[PDB]
């Protein structure tokens, strides 16, 4: 058992490869970030692409158009209501001669089966929708009927009562030219286009938004980087490979433990060991695995089902980076001259997770407070929602200013409330901060405490 | 008395219901603050649909309206003033043609006896206004006028000098539709529509403004859900029921101790205890037992006079749940593993308290200073007002960079003061930021100091 | 001297006035302030009423004013820099004809002896500018010419590289009404009005603004307050000459003491007694004689000076208020239970100042970063000026997310300079920030120094 | 080498000029500085007059200019593209009767040889550009081809899928008078204005920007602070010489250290000495030497090639200041009554520079979550770039209200991610502002563990 203790101890290099492998998954590893950080560059581009022609799909198809309207761009009366609806229609009809862009669009039919459009001017309204406020009733048949206007590229009324939705779709390609910039062979963009005139909330406004989803693919006509994205790939799963194994000789150690503390004296009893850390050997490695095994699958399988699944996954990568990034630097630390600053993160969490959860009590409450008050003044607080948006403003200054003043001369109205709003709200920026560093000082001091005893197995050790 | 001890002690159960109806009310006051935040949500949607309506409304009734124009929407000239009334008169005139809306307004009459309008556009002045600046006299019978002008749905002028305010009143009806996708039947919703053309301050500045009340009830042709408000209500009683008991209980406990402390050597002395907590044993219930008051009551008695009580009621209850929710946690804590956490606030407010007064007292002197700067430059401080607003500015970040630098360059004016402002605004930074951290951090070493103590009846217990 | 001991000492008054005075002061001094604070109210709504007038007139003799335009408020084109004047212009012949208000103006000739305007169209140009770029000359005679032009109530053109400034200046008269609300009799305002069209900079660009002063007066035909006033002057005066009294008390017990040093023995030597606080008695008297005296002066001789001496004075009141204000919580401590908060600020400030010192050299090259750094890019940081402004960043929010992440997409230029501001700025962010709880820290640790000590004359005393 | 000893103790003076020196620098030093702001407020002027003349440029040559229209200012059609560049040609052409500036501009021609405009409308379009999306093709010759067309002061189309840039080049002389002022001689000024149309994106957006260049130079027709600054040059070198002098006589003492280590006993071994300061007698001279030499350089022989180089000189002088300041303080502390603050610094660094890595270490983790996230949503995290910019909003407030609640309701897309932005971003505000503070603060507390050391060669010190 003496060569497991050893194991365990684990510096043991130079007592003498296994961490050059671990060495290189995280440069392997680290590769294949900066695989993903120059796709993810790559991304951001053409997702600085995206965001350009998202930009001026907005200014190309809507009327009246303003930045940062897009929070209120909405229609109010009928008058107003066609004009845009006119206005997009304009844009289909005249798109090759104002554009400063080249658009073509042809075929691709939506959404319900069939047909050709490109774009179809679709009406969504109740089967039956007799709506008489005057003798307060109605009569409803709420089934959704679409009815559809077909528009080839080279004046339709509905009840506002009667409107539920009034949407207009249509696809259009261009070249990706900004691409040889980067050296790169320009792509093909089909750029599916959706304006919605949203009623309903029945409201007497509609909001008009325009969305667009782009499919990306090589031209017509036409390995390198894909290969080495495919040796990144192979090299994970080799990374991958090395971490089961780790795992298997972790789980022998664990059987040997198992055995071990059973086995000398019958021996009893199984210890849970707090947070027995370290920790990262093994916890890491699974992480990476899933790191690992979510980067093939990005590229891989779901990869031949695109969108979410592509990104979704990127974010299980950033994991092992951090971690991944983690990792290196207690094994960087290599004790880290004696590991000083490893050893005061855990001391904390024991009574951290303790006070974490009383303050999560104590918010709980500052969190309630938000729900019954909010719904009288202000927008700031009106659901779980900004509830939570506020809990930003105590720990930081971007939100007192502005709600706590801009609150107090209010909107207002209720006497009580404007006493209620000022008695309440100042009390709430108060208790957490004298509190919370506190909390951290009195962990803080306990780091201190930490420290204290910081500042100057066993068994197992002590026999050998 | 050993058994009083023993009830003092209080686990208890372990050793061994009613902790069960104290455990039920959390849930069962917890699932009250449950019916009340799905009463809140449902408000807040219908709240929702408040804010939709006031959007709407001002922009509809309102000419040359912008968003954020509230703050100073206003007519400056007589040419500028009449033409917002007429806009405001073209509104109720074409209501049914341009609207996006389903309204319907009839009889509804206000706001002085009788009779119809629908809206009344009342002009008010002094019954004997002589003003002339000109010879520096005025000859004044504020006695206030009324005169009204009713308008049937299907030009007046008012001096300017004479004018106090002008307002237009009338009611609009109309069903709420979007209750459907709640699945819940359309409500029925009277708005009273107040525009005020406000002259009350005789500034050749008239500012504009458009509120709206609402009234609502069932559709005239028509229990579930407040049948089950109906038992959470009687539920609550229940829990009141078994606080009084308990507070029966502990009065007991208190005419023994009373009696006891007297009784045994015709003993003395009282002891206030200090603290003596603990404390929500007694404190917290009767706190519950006013939120239980008042839901019973917004449901209610004088929920027949409805709206300031019905939200007043509610602020109640957002005690009772934080309240609700920290009783919980310390009866959760069921000492917390010797509940650390909880022993830590009490040792504080004992020098915390004594530390909040001469803070209010520096603060106090701080707040002054305001009072005799902000008149000659900035609207940030200019009453108790901005001055309770500037205390948010030292504390955190958002109000620091705005007024210090805004300042600085300023309105300025005075030589003096613009040395004068810096001189002390910059002190006024700087005093508190490096004590309070020491007053948390005093008390925070304090607390360290209640840490060092606790890093680690008396009588009774000896007894026992 | 033992009676001067114990006059030393002063509680005393139990073991037994003064003490009422004293007391009546703060109340008397207390209630003075709330006399400020009445004529603070009165003053800001009155200040109210400037500002109201302000907004009025910029937005009356403005021409395509905007709000929050007067940052930039300016005319770039002759064509542009004549509407405005004529615009101007158009104001005095038509006002009362257009206006919300009643302003009547006759007389009030100025600035230059004679005579009536009322308004005089002014013009600065220097007696010789022969300016001559294309050949690199100019031949200028600086000196000042002003013509202006009289306007009587019921087009002129000057050269643009002549031009020096353009103003328009003239007086009008109004009644304030608003004064009925707070049942005060109406005061008669004249308000002197002045437009500036500065072309100082000979930049291209001429920024545009309107200035008012306001004479106010009781109208022309007509002491209740003014006599409180008056008898709160009084009481002041009283004040004043307790604390002279005590002053003089307190220099008889100087004179024991320095003889008493010398005396006994021929007694060596003086101590200058360090902070020797305490500290208030005698100090504390003073400026509260400073706030005395300047009240009695506001109210007095420099008052029929009016302007910048009522507001100064107002400023030296506020310093005995919180003095006023600090004075009474440590009279109002009586010890305070034993006075732990106050003994707590003394010890850190022997340190703390000599950290200060420290710190602003620390600051002090902070703060010539700026200076070189900024004239590159950015308008915050120009002049010491800026400078100063940043020194707000670095404590507080506000400033650290507009400014270092606005610069590095920046205005830019200098690759360097880009790889510059952000190699310095973050530099700048982190130095501080660290060591400055340290230093509140170091003395909150001192502070804690000074409460572990904490946490628990001297001859005369042992005497006794 | 008592002697020896007795100069590294060097207070010695006043055991006994060198310090004077010393002294003059910091004055000799402080008053370059003192230069160095004399000259940075003329410039900032002078960069003030420069702000001007662009703001005046941009309006000037802009059509449809909006102050703060910058970060958008762009044409989006080719009726949009035209009507600037026709806006932009009219300036050219109707300048002298429009400007309220009197410029002159001649000759000065450019950029490829040749020869006069004073303006070149010039194109840039690939010499060879097939474009066709319609069938996902293209045929390029990248080279670029530059069409201009002279302009000589008192309708040309560039096909949309070409453009690659259109720019305006011009230039314009004026004096710049506001000197007068300063009591200055009037410079003169000549501007190189640089109009881009850039359509390098291929976007369908190109947005618009003006540049200027300013070449400043004395009059055609015309010694004292050019011979100040002079002699201020020759100052510096006299420190940089007393510098040299002082680094020679500490080579020395190290020839003396080195041979003296080995010499006694042959004695080994060599000390690294760890921080060994103190650190500045010599570090600083040499730093100082380093600002000092690049004064004399900014004034000397890259100043033949001027404006780059002269701004980063300025960087360096910086350095020496607050270096220059530093010092003073250090020399000025005297031990600064034992100099404790100076102390407190060195500890530190030592655990906080281990205590630095693990943070970046934590924080690259932390940066990498950006790198994956930010594509998505948000414009704020999009490149190192933001995700540098995010840094300053973990410490800072200005940050925390905007994105963390901003983000919430959403660009959003994706229901994990709504789900995932959360779950992520508020892990991060979280993890960093507990630990910070103990990492100053348990440095803080270290500090107090230096202060609590603190609270209360070695050799060479016992011989003497
Ligand atoms: C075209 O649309 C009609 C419905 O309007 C549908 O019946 C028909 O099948 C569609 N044909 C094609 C080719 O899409
Ligand atoms: C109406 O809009 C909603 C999104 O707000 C969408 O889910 C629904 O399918 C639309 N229905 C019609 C008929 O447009
Ligand atoms: C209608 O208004 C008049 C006052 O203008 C009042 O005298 C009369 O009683 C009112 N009648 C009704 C039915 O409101
Ligand atoms: C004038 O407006 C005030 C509110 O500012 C209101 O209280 C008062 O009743 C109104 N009077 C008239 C005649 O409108
Ligand atoms: C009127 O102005 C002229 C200068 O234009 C001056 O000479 C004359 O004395 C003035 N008279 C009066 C009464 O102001
Ligand atoms: C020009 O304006 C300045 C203030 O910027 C003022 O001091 C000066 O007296 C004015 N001179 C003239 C002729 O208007
Ligand atoms: C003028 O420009 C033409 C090109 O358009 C060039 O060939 C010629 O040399 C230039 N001459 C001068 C004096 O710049
Ligand atoms: C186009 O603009 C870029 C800067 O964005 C510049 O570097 C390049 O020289 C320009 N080329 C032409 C032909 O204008």
């Amino acid at each position: 058992t003496e060569e497991e203790d050893l194991r365990r101890r684990l510096p043991c290099d130079k007592f003498r490869r296994k961490p050059c492998k671990l060495m290189l998954q995280v440069v392997k590893i680290l590769v294949v970030t900066v695989q993903l950080i120059l796709f993810g560059l790559s991304n951001q581009l053409v997702v600085t692409f995206r965001e350009e022609n998202t930009i001026a799909f907005r200014h190309l198809f809507l009327l009246g158009y303003s930045d940062g309207s897009d929070d209120t761009f909405a229609a109010y009366t009928q008058e107003q209501l066609y004009q845009a609806i006119f206005y997009a229609v304009d844009q289909y009809l005249i798109l090759p001669e104002i554009s400063l862009g080249r658009y073509a669009y042809v075929r691709g039919g939506g959404g319900p089966w069939a047909n050709g459009s490109a774009l179809a001017l679709c009406q969504r309204y109740y089967h039956r929708g007799h709506v008489d406020p005057a003798n307060d009733t109605f009569d409803i048949d709420p089934r959704v009927v679409t009815d559809c206007i077909q528009v080839d590229p080279p004046n339709l009324t509905l009840k506002f009562h009667k409107l539920i939705n009034v949407t207009i779709h249509f696809q259009l390609k261009t070249i990706n030219l900004q691409s040889l910039i980067n050296n790169e062979i320009p792509d093909c963009y089909t750029f599916s286009i959706l304006i919605t005139f949203d009623n309903k909330a029945h409201s007497g406004r509609i909001p008009i938004r325009l969305e667009t989803k782009t499919h990306i693919q090589e031209c017509k006509h036409p390995s390198f980087r894909l290969l080495f994205d495919v040796v990144v790939i192979l090299t994970c799963s080799l990374s991958f490979l090395l971490c089961a194994r780790s795992l298997l000789r972790g789980f022998l150690l664990q059987n040997e433990f198992v055995v071990f503390m059973w086995r000398r004296r019958g021996r009893e009893i199984s210890l849970w060991e707090r947070l027995e850390f370290v920790n990262g050997w093994y916890i890491l490695l699974v992480t990476s695995d899933v790191l690992t095994i979510s980067g093939t699958v990005m590229k891989i399988g779901i990869e031949a089902k695109n969108l979410a699944s592509y990104d979704v996954c990127s974010i299980l990568l950033g994991t092992s980076t951090l971690l991944v990034w983690v990792g290196v630097i207690r094994y960087l630390t290599f004790f880290h001259k004696y590991n000083i600053l490893i050893a005061t993160l855990r001391v904390a969490l024991p009574s951290v997770m303790r006070f974490c959860c009383c303050v999560a009590v104590i918010y709980l409450g500052y969190c309630f407070c938000g729900w019954i008050v909010l719904g009288p003044y202000h927008v700031k607080f009106r659901s779980l929602s900004m509830v939570s948006e506020c809990l930003f403003s105590l720990i930081n200054g971007d939100d007192m200013f502005v709600t706590f003043a801009a609150m107090q001369a209010q909107q207002g109205h209720s006497s009580l409330v404007w006493l209620f709003s000022q008695l309440y709200l100042y009390s709430f920026i108060s208790l957490f901060i004298y509190m919370v560093l506190s909390l951290f000082i009195a962990l803080i001091t306990g780091a201190y405490d930490t420290i204290k005893h910081p500042g100057g197995e066993l068994q197992a050790y002590i026999e050998q």
